C-alpha cells in the first residue's frame, strides 16, 4: 500500500557535487534536483524519501562531537515521522560518526544507515548512485534497528567499522565482526547476532567534546612521555599495545598509569593488531581496563558518550568493558 | 657449505613446557636442534647459535636491545654468509624495521623470525620457520633485513604484526613479499631496496622521546599541546584517509609552535594501507610519511635522531626512501 | 562526433520480462526499457543500435549455426560501427565468445560478449550494469579482441568458462588474468594482447562438427573408448589426469593410435581446474596432441573452426598446439 | 599403550629415492627413513605399521581391481588397528577415496587417503607433513569416514577432486567445507557427519564397469551421442550447462530416451566448477539429476551400484540419494 518514507540527511561528502571548470564543487540542492530526474529512485519498489541538506555541508575531517550532536538532534526531531534514516557523510570520519550515534541512540527501533561515496552522483559510473539507492532500499525493505554503515556493497554494524583505505579508492572494514547484510545480486541478511537493546521508547543521549588521549606503545617508550599524555585536562587515555595487550614491564611506565587511574583517569587498552581482542596482566594491575576487540573509533566515541553523561569513574570503567551496543565480543 | 649465524634473542620459539605453561630455558633451543636430524643434512648450511643472556620477552625490548643485535651482526659479519635473528613476535616488526636503518650497504641476508609454538612441540611452526630461514639465508640471499612468517619473506621495514589473538600473523600492507616459501621457494619480482656500493656501515641507535598519537574529531589543542611538551623530540600523527586533519586554528597553532621548537612532526594514515598525500598540516610544518608503517616511522625517527643530524636534514630524510620503507612519488 | 556501438541482442535473461511463471522473452522489451533509462543517453555514452534476433535464443539451445549467424551480423555491420556488444544467455556464452575469436581474424574493433542473471529492467539488475559498462568500454577502452564481460571484469573470450550457475552466475578465466577491470575507475591491465596480423578483417565460416569430449577414469575400457572414436567423429578431446597422464594398457593406447591412423585428431586436456598439460610419452606416442592450458570451450570451438576450413589433418594437429588467438600459453 | 595405525603404501612419490636419473621407487625406503625420524616416534604420535605394495601402483594406471585390493587390505586388518592411512599417487587419489567411501559401509574407524608431491627423503617435503598429520589425526581426531588429506585440510573423500597439478598439486572439495583443518591448531569443523548405518563393517565388492563420461556442447550430434551409448555401455554421465541445461532438439533427446529405455543409467552433472544441477527436457528423457556430485563420486558410485546385484530402478533411485555424504539433498 502506501510506501515507506525515508529521511535522508545530506550532512556532507561528495555525493551532491557538480562539475565546474575549477573542478567538483558543492552546489546547494544539486543532489535533490538530480534525484528528481532519475526514474530508478521513483520505482514502486523504492521508498518515498525527503532530503535535508545541511547548510553548509560538513567537511568530515573537520567535524567535532558538536556535529555528532547536531545529527542526532536531526534524527530525534524527525524520528516519529519516518520509517528509517539515511545519513550521507564524507568518508574520512564516517566510522566515527556511525560509532558515536550507536551509543547516543538507545532503544533504537528504526534503521539508521550512514553512507557516502567516493564519486559524486552526477558522474556516469558513480558509487554514489549505488550506495544511495541501496541504502534507501535496505532501510525500507531489510530494516535492522541499529546504526549501520553501508559501503563496498556491505552493511556493517556502525560501531565495528573503520576506514581501511583512501589512497586511490575508499574502503571500509569491520575487522572483528561479519557484516549484518550483504548487498549483492540478492540482498542477504547474515546470521550475525543482533546488538543488545532495551524494550522501551527511543532515548537520545547528549554528547560533548572530551579530552581523550589515543596513543601507541613502542619499545622503550619513556615514563616521561607517558606522563605528558596524562596531564590535565585529560580524562581518559586509550593505549594501543602489542598483540593480545602486552606492554613493557618497567615500573616507571606502570606507575604513571597507576597514578593516572588513582586520580580518576580512565585508561583503556586496545591491540595494535589489525584485528583480534586484548586478553589482559601487568597493565591490568595498574588500573588499565581491557577494551576487548573494540575498534579505536568505537572506544573513542564510547568514552565520549560515557563521559558526557552523569556517571562516576568506576561506572565508566565497568561500562567500557561491557557490550553496550554490539561494539565488542564478550568473553 | 654456507654458514649462517643465528642470534637467539628470546621468544616463544625457544621456550619449553612446565607446570606453569611455557617458560624460557637457557640451552633448550640448542639442545633440541642438536637432536633434530633435518637441521644437519647435506642440503642445510652449517650454523652457529648465539643465545642471548638474559633471554628477552620481546614486549620488554628497548632500542638498547636493537643496538645489541646490530653489534652482534657487526662483530660476526665477515665470518658468515647470512644471519637469522630469532625473536618474540610481539615486537619483531619493530626490531626488523630498526635494523634496516642501522645497517647501511648490507651485502648479506639478515632474516628476523620466530613462532607462536615452541620449536620442541609436535607440529611446531618454529621448526618450519627456522629451517626455512636458514635455508633461504644460505640459498636465496636477499641483501636486506627481512621478516619471515606465514611462509613468506617480507621486507622488514614494511611489516606489522596483523593478528595475535588465537594465532599470530604478520602483514606487509604496502608491498608484496620479497620471496614465498611454498613447495618450491620462489623469489618475487619485488624491486630491491635502494643501497650504496661501499662496505657495510653500522649506525648506533638509542631510545628517543617520541610521541605516536591518533587524531579524532574535536581533538583539543590543550591535549595536543601536552603531546608536544619536553622531552618530546618528534611526534607521529595518525590522521584521516590521505592525511587529512582538523583545520581549527588552535590545533594547527600547537603543531606550528612545536616545529618552531625543532620538533619533527610526521603524518601517517589511520588506514590499514595506502599513502598520505600532503595542505593545512603542511603549512604548520608537518612532514608527510607517505605509506610508511608505524614501526618503520618510529624506528626511522629513532635512527635519524640518534645520528648527528640537524632538524632540517631529519625532516628531509623522513620523506625519502632510505631503505625501501616507503613508495616514492 | 560520438562513438557508435552495434548491439546484437541474440537472447538471454538480460532482455527478458519478469512474470508469474518466471522470466520470459518479450519482443521489443529491451529496446522499450532502454529508451526510458536516461543514463544510456548521456553525453558520455556512445550512440548505439539494437538488433534483436528473431527468434530470441535460449543459449542452451544454440549450435554452431548460430555462431555463424552472429559472425555474419558482425561482418555485415563492421564498417558502420566503432565496436560491438553481443547480448547472450550465460549458459553457453563462453562457447560463443571462444568461437567468434577464431572466426574473426585481424579484428580491429572491440567485440564484447555479455549478459546477466537478472533482466535489465529490474531494480538493482546486473543487466543494467553489464550493458552500460560494455557499451562504455567498447567505445572508450577499445581492446581489439572478442572479450567477455561479467562480474565487473573484461576477460579474453577464449580463456573463459562459466564457473557457477546455482543461485548465482559467475565466469572465470582460470589461466589468464582479465584484460580490463571495471571498478570505480576502469583499468586496463598489462595482460599481453592476443597475436594478430596486420591486414583487413577476415571472417571465417563455421559449421557443426562431430567431436567427442570425454573424461578418462580408472579402468576405462578399450571397448568404450572405441565407441567414442567411431564415425562420424573427426576429433576427440580427452580430459586426462593432472599434467596429462592416462592408463597405459595396450588396448587403450591401441584404440587411440588407430584413431590417429584414421585421421582423427585427438587432443589432451587436464581434468584440473587450471594449469597446463605437459606431454607422459605414451599418449604422445599414440598420436595425441597436447592442448596446453586451453579451456574445454576454446579447444572445442578451435576444432570446429579448423575442421570447418577443410585443412589437412597434419595442419589441424599443428594448429591445435599453436597460440592462434591468445587462447593458449605457449611453452 | 599408544593407538596403532595401519599404513598402506600403495603408490606415489612419498617413499622414492634420489638417483642420477630422478625419483625412483626403492623397496623399503619409506620404512627405513621413518625409523630415523624421531618426530614420528614421539609420545604424542601413534604406533604404526607400514604395508608397502609390491609393486607400487602408478595411480594413473589404476583400475577398480586396485580399489578392491586396497579395500580387502583394510578389511583384513580392520580389527587389529585403530585407524588407517592410505598413501597414494595424486593423479587418481580422489577416485580411490571416493570409491572406498561407497565400498566401505558402517565404517567405524578413520581411513585417511593422502600422498605428496615431494618424496619424504627431500629436505622440504610435503610428504613429511602429510604423513605426520595423517597419522596424528587418524589417532587423535578420528572421523569415521574415508577422507582425503592434502593442502593441510582433511576433506570428505567423495567430495574431492584434484584441482591443480602443473607446478604444484592441489585438491579441492568444491561443494562442501573440509571436515577438519590442520593449521597451527588442529580444528574439526562443524561440517555435518556423513550418513551411516548401525551394524558392523560391510565391505562391498567392486569391478570395472562400462561407463561413458562426456561433456555436452553446442550442436552436439545425435550420431555422436548414439555412439557414446553403444554396447557395452551401462551408464553415461553427462556434464551439461549451468544448472543442468542441455539442447532440446528431439534427435538428441531421443537418443537419451532410447538409451534409458534399454536400461542405461544416464546421470546429469554440471560443467560448472561448483554447484548443483536442478532438474525439464532431460528429466522427461529419463535422465537422473546428480545434484552437486563430483565426477569422481558419480563415476565411482556407479561402479559401486552396478557391481552389486541390483535392479536398474534401484540403481537410478540410489544415484540421486545421499549414500555416503557425497551429495547435498534438496
Amino acid at each position: 500500500m502506501q510506501k515507506k518514507s525515508i529521511y535522508v540527511a545530506y550532512t556532507g561528502g561528495t555525493i551532491g557535487m557538480q562539475r565546474s571548470e575549477q573542478g567538483y564543487i558543492p552546489v546547494s540542492g544539486h543532489l535533490q534536483r538530480q534525484l528528481a530526474l532519475m526514474p530508478e529512485f521513483h520505482r514502486p519498489e523504492m521508498p518515498d524519501f525527503t532530503i535535508h541538506e545541511y547548510t553548509p555541508l560538513m567537511d568530515s575531517s573537520d567535524m567535532t562531537p558538536e556535529d555528532w550532536q547536531h545529527i542526532a538532534e536531526d534524527i530525534k526531531a524527525h524520528y516519529d515521522d519516518y520509517d528509517g534514516f539515511v545519513i550521507l557523510h564524507g568518508t574520512d570520519t564516517m566510522a566515527y560518526t556511525a560509532s558515536a550515534l550507536s551509543f547516543m541512540l538507545e532503544n533504537l527501533g528504526k534503521p539508521v544507515i550512514v553512507t557516502g561515496s567516493q564519486i559524486p552522483l552526477a558522474e556516469l559510473r558513480s558509487d554514489g548512485q549505488i550506495n544511495l539507492l541501496n541504502a534507501l532500499y535496505v532501510a525500507a525493505n531489510y530494516p535492522i534497528n541499529e546504526v549501520t554503515l553501508f559501503f563496498n556493497n556491505r552493511l556493517y554494524r556502525g560501531n565495528r567499522t573503520t576506514k581501511a583505505h583512501a589512497d586511490g579508492f575508499d574502503a571500509f572494514a569491520s575487522p572483528n565482526l561479519p557484516p549484518l547484510l550483504e548487498a549483492g545480486i540478492h540482498i542477504r541478511r547474515l546470521n550475525t547476532p543482533p546488538a543488545p537493546h532495551g524494550e522501551g521508547e527511543l532515548i537520545v543521549h547528549p554528547i560533548t567534546p572530551q579530552p581523550i588521549g589515543v596513543v601507541t606503545i613502542y619499545p622503550g617508550i619513556s615514563a616521561d612521555v607517558v606522563r605528558n599524555f596524562l596531564r590535565q585536562p585529560v580524562k581518559a587515555l586509550i593505549l594501543r599495545s602489542y598483540g593480545v595487550g602486552n606492554a613493557p614491564q618497567n615500573k616507571a611506565f606502570l606507575q604513571e598509569l597507576q597514578e593516572a587511574s588513582d586520580r580518576g583517569i580512565v585508561v583503556v587498552n586496545l591491540t595494535q593488531c589489525m584485528s583480534g581482542k586484548v586478553n589482559m596482566n601487568a597493565l591490568a594491575h595498574a588500573g588499565v581496563i581491557g577494551g576487548a576487540d573494540m575498534t579505536v573509533e568505537a572506544t573513542l566515541t564510547k568514552l565520549h558518550y560515557l563521559l558526557s553523561q552523569e556517571l562516576d569513574t568506576e561506572t565508566i570503567r565497568k561500562a567500557m568493558s561491557q557490550n553496550l551496543r554490539g561494539e565488542l565480543t564478550p568473553d
